[PDB]
């Protein structure tokens, strides 16, 4: 809102960073008053994007020297209310739209103490101050799925910031990748942000245009961390011709300040350090001194309501991974070639009966956990970005997750069944269907916690999907129906197996405690119906421990997410 | 080489192009000398794109009208001997160095009239003229693999241009993407090609620097494909001072420019149109006029020629494939499961060496499967880029991914089986181990030409990723294992299966015709050993399928990728 918008007086003296001892800054000084528009420049390596991320106070500790002053007071977290940094890269999901991308962010950013049509005026208002209304109900996009454009894609950024009303705005290189005119109309929003709104934006230009320049209130230039000049960029190239630096052929003035700060001016750069110590920083430095200024009830209900935001957008996003149409196509090619294959099947052959309650267990043991290896790769940028800014706490990003997964991966695997059950002749009644509909949809989810967690411990999503295979080849090996004559040293394994208490209850459903094919068989071949149909494992037993893996798998996943900070 | 470089005055009059009826041009001249290095600029959708491939050659047709004149001729194929083209996108193979790149390029476009060592000089060259050797033995790589700089990513497509020595280089945006100072020597050196070797350098710069425009010699500026201005680049802000049109802040003559272009000059595009159709387009089109100029033994070996350089530049390229470290623990993993599952077997154990042996059918028809569909699909740009200058004629580079492909994918199955032949306890003889490697690797070539004949027919890679996996469900359901009882109407999809006859041919070497497992077991479970070991295909009739489908597959993969002309 275009208010007073409360000021910030943003100083710093003697920055300097070194990392490992690299100085990328070496003692640059200067201040940024209300209603003024900064733009750093520099080259690459000169520590331009250092520079910002300490004037927006995320590069703190002992590689850090100097002060860095908001209205003669350190950096606390009081003031970090009002500072928004807008990175260089823009993290948006691509299958939300521009309006429902920035009323999720307004219900999750502003504070729960105000009502719901408030944080939608708020959403709708950044919209028209930074002109989206007319790409509002495009979806985002990314660089497969066509969406807004590239200087739009910059403004739903400059948006997430500008939800919270900052009066302070740093900027890290926003018209980069921009067209001519796109990058321009970009720095006349931010210009009237400063000159129409009362704010204080600090922007690192990286090669400004003619009249991109024009445009610049102060201007701060930089070498390689030493802070060449800063004033009035109306008044950059009178400076440098009145130290002995003019030009020679008609130039951007942009171009020739960059040339400058390389020393590789045509006819330097230790001579206009100097020259810089010797008639400017002096008169700096006293610009610095002289400018002189609920209960336990509250905080669960806050967990639900950012459990069913999120949950919400997710359901808006990740469907369009699930119900995929090759994903949709691998399930109705394997109902038909299932219903196929054992068309009209009799129950008497016992041999082919197991070998279709196999694949059941191959097929939706490994396209669950081959699916969900991928779930928290994908957005480690996104989550790291948007939890550092507040808006949730990985336990209500991670719950919605799993309750976001329990509602969207269920609906292929109980269509395969339904279509698959009575054309295959399976054990007829709505009691026998709703058992292996049961335990088909828990074997499910306790074989997508297997990728969940093996993706949240590796987080390449490549050398997850190798080990998610080598497991679920080790899992459908032990799983009980390939290999009856199982060597001493690895009848242990089956009971780490998934697959294999899947298996032994879709038998037990079928087939029951055997004696009922004993009364079709004869025996009661005979040891072909007591180490097959009759098991190891009881009912309660493989039920239990199927549950034991869908709640241990995600207490795994959410403990490896835990350690990352990522 | 920098010798006289016989020469190309290039002249195109009235060039029209309509694509649908949107102009591109509409009455474009001009003429470019030898020497001379002229720069085309415009903003976004102008036909810069448009009047570079119309100078080049490469777009003809109806669509195009008007004459483009090489020394008063019209664009033969001899002329085109002399023409190169750097394209805007760079298809280059990431393993290779960057001395094996351009040696494979001399190789392949240079005569063979040359001898070897001449072709190597002519690579070398190269390198030294475009300041190549610093880093000629790195290899170039992409956006994952680390290589060289994207500086030097460009000048590695001038050399495949520059190979073959020609008089007239005609190079859509090169500097696009660069730096600001990789930029300027890359000008640098195109602007040496015509200044110190009597080239004919034509480009298309996209928003050029302050001293990258001080380069060049001559400019043409369109608005739309009107062509605002044709003159020497130090005289084009004194015509647009005579016309009425003078800048007021400090500007880059370049920015001045492509803002007339847009109309969108700070106090106007067809007052430009007409201005420069009274004062200059007169004056250019007086200087259109006033400058007035093996037998078959052959061609057999030029194949085997083709065939052994292309073979020898995949082998070091696709084997980063093959023996990817995540492929070769996937069968280093299947391997030890396969051998602790089954270890020290019983022969006598019928259903569970049949378990074993159509365990090897899945998984080395599933997995050379599954990796063949990303191999034509992956290399689409560059073949096409490569045939049409050239280089090849696709019958040798189809042969070279066919004989690349049988020697990159044959040693992780040998090593494989000669890992889980003896710990398994399988038929002991040096002929039945060389049997059911020979069945093996001829299994493994016959599935691999699946994924290559359905990735040479989608070229999607991922929609074809889907159908592979839909046909080696079929493949492994009626291999002859988890079904017995098959219905009437599913017994002919068998007979499509390769699996089945890998699986029918693995049984016949392990276990005969029967009648020695019969002096192990009594009945000579009577028909288990009636219909699962003896089964309904011979021996000679199941090789004589796996060769067809080895020919059959890679015919139709030839077919696939002959209609496309990609």
């Amino acid at each position: 809102l275009s208010s007073s918008c409360f000021p910030i007086t943003l100083k710093f003296v003697d920055v300097c960073y070194r990392v490992k001892e690299r100085t990328i800054l070496s003692g640059v000084t200067g201040m940024i008053s209300p209603g003024e528009f900064m733009a750093v420049l520099g080259p690459s390596g000169s520590g331009k994007s250092t520079l910002l991320n300490a004037v927006a106070g995320r590069l703190h500790g002992s590689n850090l020297t100097g002060k860095i002053l908001i209205n003669d007071g350190k950096i606390t977290k009081q003031t970090l209310k009002r500072t928004g940094f807008v990175a260089q890269d823009d993290l948006l999901y691509p299958h939300l739209t521009v309006r429902e991308t920035l009323v999720f962010v307004a219900l999750l950013r502003l504070p729960r103490s105000l009502t719901r049509d408030v944080k939608l005026r708020a959403a709708e208002s950044v919209i028209s101050e930074l002109g989206l209304t007319k790409c509002e109900n495009t979806v985002v996009g990314n660089t497969f799925i066509r969406g807004i454009s590239g200087g739009e894609r910059k403004r739903v950024s400059i948006a997430h910031e500008l939800l919270i009303n900052p009066s302070l705005l740093v900027l890290d290189e926003p018209t980069s990748g921009l067209d001519a005119t796109a990058a321009l109309r970009l720095v006349q929003t931010l210009a009237g942000l400063a000159h129409g709104k009362g704010k204080t934006v600090v922007t690192s230009i990286h090669q400004p245009s003619s009249r991109v320049f024009q445009m610049f209130d102060t201007v701060l230039l930089l070498s390689e961390g030493k802070c060449l000049f800063v004033g009035k960029g109306r008044d950059a190239m009178a400076y440098f011709e009145s130290v002995g630096f003019s030009p020679a052929f008609p130039m951007n003035p942009a171009d020739f300040l960059l040339d400058l700060a390389n020393g590789v001016c045509q006819t330097v750069r230790q001579t206009l350090v100097t020259a810089y110590d010797t008639l400017l920083a002096p008169q700096v430095k006293t610009c610095i001194e002289v400018s002189h200024f609920g209960g336990i009830t509250t905080c669960i209900a806050t967990w639900f309501s950012q459990l069913c935001i999120l949950l919400h957008r997710l359901l808006k996003e990740r469907r369009h991974e699930s119900f995929d149409l090759l994903r949709i196509f691998q399930v109705v090619a394997a109902s038909i070639l299932c219903g196929l294959m054992w068309w009209h099947s009799d129950y008497r052959d016992v041999h082919d009966r197991l070998g279709l309650l196999f694949f059941i267990s191959i097929f939706w043991g490994v396209l669950p956990s081959f699916n969900a290896v991928f779930t928290f790769p994908q957005e480690r940028a996104i989550f790291t970005r948007e939890r550092a800014s507040g808006m949730y706490t990985l336990s209500s990003y991670f719950m919605a997750h799993v309750l976001g997964s329990l509602s969207m991966e269920l609906v292929l695997p109980a269509s395969f069944l339904t279509f698959t059950y009575w054309m295959v002749y399976l054990r007829p009644g709505i009691v026998p269907f709703l058992l292996t509909l049961s335990v088909l949809l828990l074997y499910v989810l306790a074989s997508q916690g297997l990728g969940l967690a093996l993706g949240a411990a590796i987080m390449d999503a490549k050398k997850a999907s190798t080990i998610v295979t080598v497991t679920m080849l080790a899992f459908v090996l032990t799983g009980g129906y390939y290999v009856n004559k199982v060597p001493s040293g690895m009848v242990w394994m089956k009971y780490v197996s998934t697959t294999f208490y899947c298996y032994r209850l879709l038998v037990a459903i079928q087939y029951g405690s055997g004696e009922e094919i004993l009364r079709m068989l004869g025996c009661d071949g005979c040891r072909f119906v007591e180490e097959e149909v009759i098991g190891d494992v009881g009912m309660w037993t493989s039920v239990g421990v199927l549950f034991l893996m869908f709640f241990g798998y995600r207490v795994l996943a959410y403990l490896a997410l835990r350690r990352i900070k990522h």
